[PDB]
């Protein structure tokens, strides 16, 4: 569907396969 990409906040939601949730910036980063 649609998962959080880079620069997208990873507070709650999670990022899509490949991505990692930064939980220092709370946000997704490159894998």
């Amino acid at each position: 569907g649609y998962c959080a990409t880079k620069g997208i906040k990873c507070n709650d939601i999670h990022c899509c396969s490949g991505l990692k949730c930064d939980s220092k910036r709370k946000v997704c980063v490159k894998g």
